[PDB]
């Protein structure tokens, strides 16, 4: 029931995620300059380099937080991409699933700890 134990999981997690190939487009800020439709499109940028600086900076109290900012950099992939016709619509899909299958027993260990804190 250890309350804490979510930011080591979730750091090992983006660990992983660096690690694969399909997040090489997701790692750094994109450049508004050199994708204009991104910058017009996309009210709030988001990649997993910000996600792990928040991390580390102590700026996450959840790992629900943690779990709504990387949701955000899938969900403005899929607002930028208008048809399946590119690697990073294909890169997206495939690495939004393998975090949500990750990111699962972090989720339900962090919330059980907290009703057990709370019981
Ligand atoms: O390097 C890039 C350019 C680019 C445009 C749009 C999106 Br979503 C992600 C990325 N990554």
């Amino acid at each position: 029931y250890d309350i804490q134990a979510w930011k080591k999981q979730c750091e090992e997690l983006l660990n992983l995620i660096f690690q694969c190939e399909d997040s090489e487009p997701f790692r750094q800020p994109v450049d508004l300059l050199e994708y204009p439709d991104y910058r017009d499109i996309i009210d709030t940028p988001m990649d997993f380099a910000t996600v792990r600086e928040t991390l580390e900076a102590g700026n996450y109290e959840s790992p629900m937080e943690l779990c709504k900012d990387v949701r955000l950099i899938f969900s403005n992939s899929k607002a930028y991409t208008p048809s399946k016709r590119s690697r990073i619509y294909s890169m997206s899909l495939r690495l939004s699933a393998f975090f949500e299958e990750h990111i699962s027993s972090v989720l339900s260990d962090y919330k059980s700890a907290l009703r057990f804190h709370k019981r």
